[PDB]
């Protein structure tokens, strides 16, 4: 029986057998008052002490969210859907600690992605037991509010100030600072890591003064706040809140009366109307996400980044070879996970309308012009691959590279990777390549489980990645120093070296997507 006295009371864990060893898991520790009733849309309130032994022996409720029903029964989509009951009572976190209890272990804190509208810490691919077992780090993950329940914003109004799900994350980091030493963890050695919206979240914790003392280092997988989907402007956020109000029958003149009306609505009424608060959405629509609230985020984050107003520390950033392909089968015409999705020029043009709905004609032709100068006009997958690259470069790769350039210009060590291995168990079709989200299982070390049908090459790739991530967390340097590995050089804004991650040859390259990102970073913002 493993009991730990936290500062709010004793929690009971459970023992896991992992790789002929043991990991102690505390699943579902509450870290905030449940944000129900008068607390919906507010910042998370601090938790009150209990005197019993809280049983942390099961993942807790996932936060309310809409579920992907686009491919019922398909593991490629349903593996991302919540695997615990949805509930507004969802402000819980998880801790995996090595057995025997470490003395001063480095802590990894996972922040999941999902477009700020979906996600949960209990997903199989976020299971921290392999990292704890193999690298003897402590892994922490938390649920945070998503959608309107996490990011509804009437900025300046404390009944719905915005960024609540970001403050959820923050309160959880605070929990680690106050409590993790009782678990054998070192609160002075905490590394945040996250993917997609989780990575965008990590990047905003680097920018938020209230988070600066709650962590040491940061890892950003396939995301950053300067991604075009990641921050909502004050204007859109207000228009979206008001539109939600009209759709629910909550239109009032007194802004507070609107929030109170929205507080007596059932979560499903709010979730159902979430998709229509914008006139033209895209498969990448983030209807309710981070905004400039003057609290978590004191200014437009592009300005903070450009002018060096962020935590000075090391970062590890990277992207996957085919970030954009996954979103093509959520709306682009002629695309399907069940055929090879050879699309025509006209379908490509139609696809640009789907992904760039409010962009001028000239802007859309400028995308076409820069992505359709063919090395071979007759290749039939030319247009199919261009659309994936357009979506992937615009939404993920170029913002991540731009974030890393700007961050490193202020003197900090930064390390950039390009993940280009397609999982041998990937249930999506081959034309979608190295998809968004499918490095996560390698980072969490699922291929180290021999029973799990991964190849031997994949076990070795995950082992090296797991070591690099742990070495970055512990020491600020993502090297694998023992097995004659390629040395990972720091990313500098002049030479922009990065490391490729694949089962064959791990290589040093320079200036990822140079031509494509000059278009997205220095042309397209002007259209
Ligand atoms: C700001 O919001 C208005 C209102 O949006 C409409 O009403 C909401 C309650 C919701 O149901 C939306 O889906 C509606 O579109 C937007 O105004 C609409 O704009 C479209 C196209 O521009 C037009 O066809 C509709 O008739 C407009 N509806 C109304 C009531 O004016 C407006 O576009 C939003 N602003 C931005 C920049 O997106
Ligand atoms: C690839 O599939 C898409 C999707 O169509 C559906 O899925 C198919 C696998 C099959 O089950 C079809 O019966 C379904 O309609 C095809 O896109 C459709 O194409 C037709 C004619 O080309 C068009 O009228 C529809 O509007 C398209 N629907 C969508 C959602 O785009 C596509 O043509 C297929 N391409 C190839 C190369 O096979
Ligand atoms: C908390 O857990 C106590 C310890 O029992 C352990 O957990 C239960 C769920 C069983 O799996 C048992 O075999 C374990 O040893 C329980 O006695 C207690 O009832 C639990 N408290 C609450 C409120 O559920
Ligand atoms: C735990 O270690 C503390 C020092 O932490 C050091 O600095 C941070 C930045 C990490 O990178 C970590 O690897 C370093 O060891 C001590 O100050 C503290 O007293 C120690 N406490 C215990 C109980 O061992
Ligand atoms: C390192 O490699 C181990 C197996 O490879 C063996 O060890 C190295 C040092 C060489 O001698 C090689 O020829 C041997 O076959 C793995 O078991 C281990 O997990 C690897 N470690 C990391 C961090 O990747
Ligand atoms: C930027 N992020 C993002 C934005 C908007 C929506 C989502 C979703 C939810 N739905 C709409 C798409 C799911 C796909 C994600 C990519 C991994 C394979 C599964 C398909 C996940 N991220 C999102
Ligand atoms: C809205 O009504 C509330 C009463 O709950 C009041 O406290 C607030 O000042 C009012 N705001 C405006 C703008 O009238």
């Amino acid at each position: 029986d493993i009991i730990i006295a936290t500062k709010n009371g004793k929690v009971r864990g459970m023992q896991l057998t992992v790789f002929g060893g043991t990991v102690t898991a505390f699943l579902g520790i509450p870290y905030a008052q449940p944000p129900l009733g008068r607390l919906r849309f507010k910042k998370p309130q601090s938790l009150t002490k209990w005197s019993d032994i809280w049983n942390a022996t099961k993942y807790a409720n996932s936060c309310c969210q809409n579920i992907d029903q686009s491919f019922p029964g398909f593991h490629g989509s349903e593996m991302w859907n919540p695997n615990t009951d949805l509930s507004e009572d969802c402000l819980y976190l998880n801790v995996w600690i090595p057995a025997p209890k470490p003395k001063n272990a480095t802590v990894l804190i996972w922040i999941y992605g999902g477009g700020f509208q979906t996600g949960t810490s209990s997903l199989h691919v976020y299971d921290g037991k392999f990292l704890a077992r193999v690298e003897r780090v402590i892994v922490v993950s938390m649920n945070y509010r998503v959608g309107a329940l996490g990011f509804l914003a009437l900025p300046g109004n404390p009944e719905a100030p915005g960024n609540m799900g970001l403050f959820d994350q923050q309160l959880a980091l605070q929990w680690v600072q106050k409590n993790i030493a009782a678990f054998g963890g070192n609160p002075k050695s905490v590394t945040l890591f996250g993917e997609s919206a989780g990575a965008a979240s990590v990047s905003l914790h680097l920018l938020s003064p209230g988070s600066h003392s709650l962590f040491t280092r940061a890892i950003l997988q396939s995301g950053s706040f300067n991604a075009p989907w990641a921050v909502t402007s004050l204007y859109e956020a207000r228009n979206r809140t008001l539109n939600l109000a009209k759709l629910t029958g909550c239109s009032r003149e007194n802004e507070t009366e609107i929030i109170k009306c929205l507080r007596n609505k059932d979560p499903q009424e709010i979730l159902l109307n979430e998709a229509f608060v914008v006139p033209y959405g895209t498969p990448l629509s983030v209807n309710f996400g981070p905004t400039v609230d003057g609290d978590f985020l004191t200014d437009m984050p592009d300005i903070l980044l450009e002018l060096g107003q962020f935590k000075k520390t090391q970062i590890l950033v990277g992207v996957n070879k085919d970030e954009g392909t996954a979103f093509l089968v959520y709306g682009a015409p002629g695309f399907s996970k069940d055929n090879n999705s050879i699309i025509t020029r006209k379908e490509f043009q139609e696809g640009l309308k789907i992904f760039f709905p409010g962009v001028s004609e000239f802007g859309k032709e400028s995308i076409l012009f820069h992505y359709t100068d063919w090395v071979d006009d007759q290749r039939p997958e030319n247009y199919r691959e261009a659309l994936g690259d357009v979506v992937g470069d615009y939404n993920f790769i170029c913002p991540a590279l731009e974030f890393t350039k700007k961050f490193s210009e202020w003197g900090n060590n930064a390390f950039f990777y390009y993940f280009e291995h397609r999982s041998s168990k990937l249930p999506w079709p081959e034309w979608m390549g190295v998809m968004h989200g499918y490095e996560i299982e390698f980072v969490f070390g699922l291929p180290l489980e021999r029973r799990d049908q991964y190849t031997k090459a994949e076990e070795i790739l995950s082992r090296s990645i797991v070591k690099r991530w742990a070495n970055f967390a512990k020491y600020g340097n993502p090297q694998e120093t023992q097995n004659q590995s390629t040395s990972w050089p720091v990313f500098k804004s002049t030479e922009q070296k990065y490391l490729t991650l694949n089962t064959e040859s791990t290589r040093i390259m320079t200036k990822l997507r140079a031509q494509q990102c000059r278009f997205w970073t220095s042309f397209f913002p002007k259209v």
